[PDB]
C-alpha cells in the first residue's frame, strides 16, 4: 500500500532494548496533521521515544510526531526503548499500523504495512521431533491398562447398537454423531445389536471397560462420564476402509481409569471473540481427549462477552471496541469495530451440547482487576470521579480496577452474579481474584473512609473485603467460589474458595497445606499461547517460555509425591489454558492447541508409569490422520 513502517532493533543490553521505528509516505500526496497508532504488547518507555509524543493505553499505541506535515516520498523515524531481554519472535513486532490525517479539513484514515521487525537475536536451536513409527492403535490418551489380540473386529452399518443402561445414553448418541460427522458411518439402535453398552457399578466414576472380540464390542461403566470416555477411545480404535463402507476394530481387552477428577481447558474469549460454532468444535474436540471441563474466560480488560439482562450496557458498550468505540482498540482489527457476545440463549444451547459430551462448564467474572470493559460500560455505577490514584497493571492499564468503596460495585456484583448462578448449572463460579496493581485505591476518598470503618491499615484488604462479598453471595446462590492462586493470601477468601495455581507445584501445595482445593495449571507447562518451536516464524509469545511439545509431554504433576499421600484429596486435578492476545481465527487456534492439547490430555488421565514419550509420538502419529478428516489445523509435529 501507500503507507509503510519498519521496526529495527538497534540495541540489546540486559533488560533493555532500544528500537528504530521509520515510517515511510510512498504516497504522491503530503501528509498533512497526521498521526500513527500501532499494537504493541510492551511497555514503552516514555521519557526513551525520541520524535514525537507518544500514548499507550494497553497494547494501543498512538504516536503523534513532531512535525506537522510529512512529504511524499519522506521518511519519519523514531527511537524508543522497553525494558527487556532480546526478542525472538517476528510476532513480538507491531501486529498492525494506521494512520490518521487531514485533506481538505476533512479526516482520513489508512491501513499502514508493517515490515517484520529486524531482530537481532533470533534462536539459532530448533526443537526436533526424532522420525516415528505409526502406532497401530493411535489412543490419545494412553489407556492405563491395554491388551492386545491377533484377531480383529470388522462391521458394517447394520452391525446395530444395544444400550441395556440408561447411563450410556448420552454416550451412545454421542458416538453415532462422531462415527455421522467424521466418517459419514451411521449406525442405529438395536437390541440384537454386535456393539452392547452394559452396566457395571463396580466401575468407578470415569472408568470403562472395553473389549473387542471377533463379532461384537462390549462397552462397560458405572457411570455416564466412564461410558463418554469408552467412546472417545473406540472413535480411536476404529479404522474406515475405503470401497466397502465397513469399520474395523482390533480385537483387544482395556481397562481404564482417570489419574485425576478435574481435566480442564481455559479458552480466552475476552481478548478476542470466538463464534458459538468454534466454541461448540473445541468443546467437543476436548471430549475426543477425555477432558471434563470446559472454563469460559469470558470478562477482561479488552472485552465483556456474557450478556447480562439486568446490565445491558455491558454486552452493548462492554462487548465492542474500536476508534469510534467507547473501549479503544486491541491487538488486532485496529481499524474496525471489533467484538461479539453470547446471548443467555446461545450460552443454553452451548452448556447443553457439552453435557451430552459429559463436559462441566465452568463461567469467570474478573474483579476487582481486569475488569475495565466493566467501568467503561457502567461509569456512573463503577466509577469514582474523586479518585486520583496513579497506578499502572501488569497490562499497561491506569483505569481497570473496581472500588471497593462505591456501593455500585456491589450493585454490579451482585446483579452479575445472580444471572451467571441461574444461567450455569455447574456449582461452581471463577471469580479472578487476580493480584490488584501496585498502590491502587490510594488516593481512594471513598476507600479511606471505607479502611477506617473496617480497621484496616493498608489498601490491599479492601480487596479480601470485595472478594468476601463475593463468596458469601454465590454462596447464597449454592454456587462454590473459584479464584487465581493470589487469593489464598491475606483472608480474602475461606478454605471453600478453590485455588488455581500457576506459578508452580512447590507454591500448589503449599496452598494444598493449608486447606484449600486447588487445580494445578503452571504457566511453564501448560499455557498453549507460548510459542512451539525456536524459529523466529512460529506465531506465539515466550514469556513463559517457548513450549515445545518435548517440554509439553515431559510436564509430569506429582511425580515426587506418593500415591498414598492425603495431600492428593486436596488437589483437584490439571488444566491447560489458551491466551488469545495475539490468537483471533480458527486456524490460528487450532494451530497453537493442536498437537499439544493431547500431551495435556495425557498428564491429566494417563498413570506416569504408562507414559513414555516415544510411545506418545508414535500414538500422535497414528492419530494425525483422524484430526486432518475433521479440518484440524494442528501444528505438523514432522514437516
Ligand atoms: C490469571 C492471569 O493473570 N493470567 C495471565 C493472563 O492475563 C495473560 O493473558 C497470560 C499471557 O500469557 O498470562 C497469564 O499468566
Amino acid at each position: 500500500s501507500e503507507y509503510r513502517v519498519d521496526l529495527v532493533v538497534l540495541s540489546e543490553q540486559k533488560q533493555n532494548c532500544r528500537f528504530g521505528l521509520t515510517f515511510h509516505n510512498l504516497s504522491d500526496q503530503d501528509l498533512n496533521s497526521w498521526g500513527l497508532t500501532f499494537a504493541f504488547d510492551r511497555y514503552i518507555l516514555p521519557d526513551s521515544v525520541s520524535n514525537g509524543q507518544l500514548t499507550q493505553i494497553g497494547s494501543f499505541c498512538t504516536l503523534k510526531p513532531e512535525g506537522i506535515v510529512l512529504a511524499a516520498n519522506h521518511h519519519y523515524y523514531c527511537e524508543f526503548s522497553i525494558g527487556s531481554n532480546p526478542f525472538r519472535y517476528y510476532s513480538d513486532g507491531f501486529n498492525e499500523a494506521m494512520i490518521d490525517f487531514v485533506v481538505d479539513g476533512q479526516p482520513q484514515r489508512a491501513q499502514v504495512d508493517v515490515t517484520p521487525i529486524v531482530l537481532a537475536s533470533p534462536y539459532r536451536e530448533r526443537s526436533d521431533i526424532p522420525a516415528s513409527l505409526t502406532h497401530a492403535q493411535p489412543l490419545l490418551p494412553k489407556p492405563n491398562h491395554i491388551e492386545v489380540s491377533d484377531h480383529s473386529f470388522t462391521f458394517d452399518e447394520q452391525a446395530g447398537v444395544a444400550i441395556y443402561t440408561d447411563l450410556a445414553n448420552s454416550a451412545k448418541a454421542w458416538l453415532l454423531e462422531e462415527l455421522q460427522r467424521i466418517h459419514q458411518f451411521t449406525l442405529s439402535s438395536s437390541n440384537s445389536g454386535k456393539i452392547i453398552f452394559k452396566s457395571n457399578p463396580t466401575l468407578d466414576e470415569g472408568a470403562y471397560k472395553l473389549k473387542v472380540s471377533e463379532e461384537s464390542i462390549k462397552i462397560e461403566a458405572g457411570s455416564s462420564s466412564g461410558f463418554t470416555h469408552a467412546c472417545a477411545t473406540l472413535l480411536q480404535l476404529l479404522k474406515r476402509d475405503e470401497a466397502t463402507k465397513t469399520m474395523e476394530a482390533v480385537c483387544c481387552s482395556i481397562i481404564d481409569s482417570p489419574r485425576f477428577r478435574y481435566r480442564g481447558m481455559m479458552l480466552d474469549c475476552a481478548r478476542h471473540f470466538h463464534s458459538v460454532e468454534q466454541v461448540k468444535r473445541l468443546i467437543n474436540l476436548l471430549a475426543h481427549y477425555k477432558l471434563n471441563t470446559f472454563h469460559w474466560h469470558l470478562t477482561d480488560d479488552e472485552g465483556w462477552r456474557v450478556e447480562i439482562k439486568s446490565l445491558p450496557q455491558l454486552t452493548e458498550i462492554g462487548a465492542w471496541r474500536g476508534i469510534d468505540e467507547t473501549i479503544e482498540p486491541q491487538y488486532t482489527h485496529l481499524s474496525q469495530r471489533y467484538g461479539g457476545f453470547y446471548t443467555q440463549e446461545e450460552i443454553r444451547d452451548v452448556i447443553a451440547f457439552a453435557e451430552q459430551r459429559g463436559i462441566t462448564i465452568i463461567p469467570e467474572i474478573d474483579v476487582p482487576g481486569h475488569c475495565r470493559a466493566a467501568i467503561k460500560s457502567l461509569p456512573h455505577l463503577l466509577i469514582e470521579a474523586e479518585d486520583t490514584t496513579e497506578y499502572r497493571s501488569i497490562q499497561h492499564y491506569n483505569d481497570n480496577v473496581i472500588n471497593p468503596a462505591l456501593p455500585g460495585s456491589y450493585e454490579f456484583i451482585d446483579k452479575v452474579l445472580e444471572e451467571i448462578a441461574a444461567l450455569f448449572p455447574a456449582p461452581y463460579v471463577h471469580i479472578g481474584a487476580d493480584e490488584v496493581p501496585n498502590g491502587v485505591w490510594s488516593k481512594s476518598p471513598a476507600c479511606q473512609a471505607l479502611m477506617e470503618q473496617l480497621g484496616y491499615t493498608d489498601y490491599k484488604e479492601l480487596q479480601g473485603h470485595f472478594l468476601r462479598h463475593a463468596e458469601d453471595k454465590l454462596r447464597k446462590l449454592g454456587k462454590r467460589m473459584l479464584g487465581w492462586e493470589e487469593a489464598q493470601h491475606g483472608n480474602k477468601v475461606s478454605k471453600d474458595t478453590v485455588i488455581y495455581s500457576w506459578l508452580s507445584e512447590e507454591a500448589a501445595l503449599n496452598c494444598a497445606r493449608q486447606g484449600f482445593d486447588v487445580v494445578l495449571q503452571p504457566a511453564q507447562t501448560t499455557y498453549l499461547d507460548m510459542t512451539q518451536d525456536y524459529a523466529p516464524e512460529e506465531p506465539g509469545v515466550d514469556w513463559a517460555n517457548p513450549l515445545p511439545l518435548e517440554k509439553a509431554y515431559n510436564y509430569e504433576p506429582l511425580a515426587e509425591v506418593p500415591a498414598d499421600d492425603p495431600i492428593r484429596k486436596r488437589i483437584w486435578g490439571i488444566q491447560t489454558a489458551l491466551w488469545c492476545e495475539i490468537i483471533n481465527n480458527p486456524s490460528r487456534m487450532d494451530y497453537m492447541i493442536f498437537p499439544r492439547l493431547t500431551a495435556m490430555a495425557e498428564a491429566c488421565w494417563t498413570e506416569k508409569q504408562h507414559r513414555d514419550w516415544t510411545d506418545y509420538l508414535s500414538r500422535l502419529k497414528g492419530h494425525l490422520p483422524l484430526l486432518d478428516l475433521q479440518g484440524v489445523n494442528y501444528r505438523k509435529p514432522w514437516k
